[PDB]
């Protein structure tokens, strides 16, 4: 069980083939825009047959909509969901929620993220940019092993495989790099999550 | 037609029923995760048979993903999409893009929305909270008729019909209040868009 969550940013047929292939070998799968666009919400439970599914639609709506979206997903196959921390204090929380507080691309988070880690508690964990290992290390210093950290941005976005884990992350989120060649998951073989054994 | 964009946060068959009933009577329809979850992205094209469709998935992902998402949506018939302004400077741009810069619920936008409004150019327009018409007025004061403004939060969230338009909005975005009784669109008969006759 490599400390890797594979981002299935691809068509349904390809995603199912990849999931079946990597079943039991990775920590889970991230299902997002591309899959839901093609297959509707029913694709979540389908991928969930093969491992833990994190649904990532970057949830960022007001409470009456966000709460419904979260509940539809977690009750139809998702182990957890990613939501935007910028919504704070109007933020979904609890054990099914990962909160994104800084991104692999420049955004207004770049000035907010440390304050957000101070503000946000009682969630599953945080998403922090794995192409900025210093950010992961600082965050882990601040929160210790209280919450999970998962980190995208490995490969095309600049991050080296394992470098976010080295810096303190529990799992790295990897899309194109792995989709292009699923055998690359072996590059995570020597790594273990910093704090939590499961995402 | 009335300066109303109707938010179809509902089931596919209900959305089609309302869209058919309101075809030609309103400025457009807002299609979001409820419909896409059920019908996949094809629902965008279906609703577009009945009027202008703004797809609202509060788009907030990094450029490689966001650009593809917006493209798929426009290709399926969306006239425009709503994206989160907090992504700035990593923000999708152009005449297809409405940028949300303050919400009807409290968020981090609240302390910096004006600075953001000033920073964003070369987009179709902005989403500003219709339950806070003073914000709409201040925004319109800053940008004049350079950009569209559309405003949710009417009804359950506290805004009164027409108050955002009166304060400077072009269109009000209305969901539950109108879905519950589409005859209510008559309440917008006396109002007209501030700057733009179409969304
Ligand atoms: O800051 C972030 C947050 C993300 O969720 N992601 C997500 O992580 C994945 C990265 O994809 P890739 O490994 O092909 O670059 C995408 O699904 C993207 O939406 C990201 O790239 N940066
Ligand atoms: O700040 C905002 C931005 C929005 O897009 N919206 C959207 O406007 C609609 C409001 O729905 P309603 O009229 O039922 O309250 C929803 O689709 C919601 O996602 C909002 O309520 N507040
Ligand atoms: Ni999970
Ligand atoms: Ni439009």
């Amino acid at each position: 069980n490599l400390p890797l969550v594979v981002a299935l940013d691809t068509e349904v047929l390809k995603a199912i083939d990849v999931a079946k292939r990597l079943k039991g070998a990775v920590a889970g799968f991230k299902v997002g825009w591309d899959l839901i666009f093609e297959g509707g919400i029913s694709i979540v439970g389908e991928i969930a047959r093969y491992g833990n599914v994190i649904v990532d639609l970057k949830i960022a709506d007001v409470p009456h909509v966000a709460s419904r979206v979260v509940e539809k997903l977690v009750n139809r196959g998702a182990c957890c969901v990613i939501v935007h921390g910028f919504l704070h204090p109007s933020l979904p929380r609890g054990q099914h929620v990962y909160v994104l507080v800084k991104m692999t691309a420049p955004t207004i988070y770049d000035e907010m993220w440390e304050k957000l880690l101070n503000s946000v508690q009682d969630v599953r964990g945080f998403v922090l940019p794995g192409n900025q290992p210093e950010v992961v290390a600082q965050a882990r210093k601040r929160i210790g092993c209280s919450y999970r950290i998962i980190s995208p941005g490995i490969g095309p976005q600049g991050g080296r495989p394992g470098a976010a884990i080295e810096a303190g992350a529990d799992f790295e989120i990897v899309g194109r790099y792995v989709l292009e060649d699923p055998a690359r998951i072996s590059q995570w073989a020597q790594y273990r999550p910093t704090c939590f054994e499961t995402p």
